[PDB]
RNA sequence: UGCCCGGUGCCGGAAGGUCAAGGGGAGGGGUGCAAGCCCCGAACCGAAGCCCCGGUGAACGGCGGCCGUAACUAUAACGGU
């Protein structure tokens, strides 16, 4: 239900009245996107830099 | 109680430009036989105002546009002009 009230003639009321449907339609019919998600890259690099320095420093004691 | 003094206003500025009456008369003219009488008149000097230089917002006022860009969507902290 959609009313158009403002101009003094009627047909250009219209012509508001119709669009206010058309473009409200357009809005409520397209829905986002695709797509998700991104995977991490350096994983490689970046943590077995952390299980190198780990694994090796790991053979000492104590605390 | 923020930013903008380009514009308008007001305030300041003993310089410069313009600028009226008036001063000044180079030079020209009417007339008379002539002394002369009469009229134009350049340079130049000659206010305020305006120009020009600045100040000023609890003075009048004014406080943008397009385009791109992030863990794919969105949006854009970031950029470009
Ligand atoms: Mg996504
Ligand atoms: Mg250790
Ligand atoms: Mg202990
Ligand atoms: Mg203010
Ligand atoms: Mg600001
Ligand atoms: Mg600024
Ligand atoms: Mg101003
Ligand atoms: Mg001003
Ligand atoms: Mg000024
Ligand atoms: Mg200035
Ligand atoms: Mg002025
Ligand atoms: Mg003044
Ligand atoms: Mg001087
Ligand atoms: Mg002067
Ligand atoms: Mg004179
Ligand atoms: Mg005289
Ligand atoms: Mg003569
Ligand atoms: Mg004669
Ligand atoms: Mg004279
Ligand atoms: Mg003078
Ligand atoms: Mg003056
Ligand atoms: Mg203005
Ligand atoms: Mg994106």
């Amino acid at each position: 239900v959609i009313k158009a009230q403002e101009y003094r003639s009627q047909e250009l009321n219209r012509e508001a009245a119709l669009a206010r449907l058309v473009a409200m339609i357009k809005e409520l019919t397209t829905e986002k996107k695709a797509r998700r998600p991104t995977r991490p890259t350096r994983a490689s690099k970046e943590r077995r830099l952390a299980s190198k320095a780990q694994k090796s420093s790991v053979k000492a004691m104590r605390g």
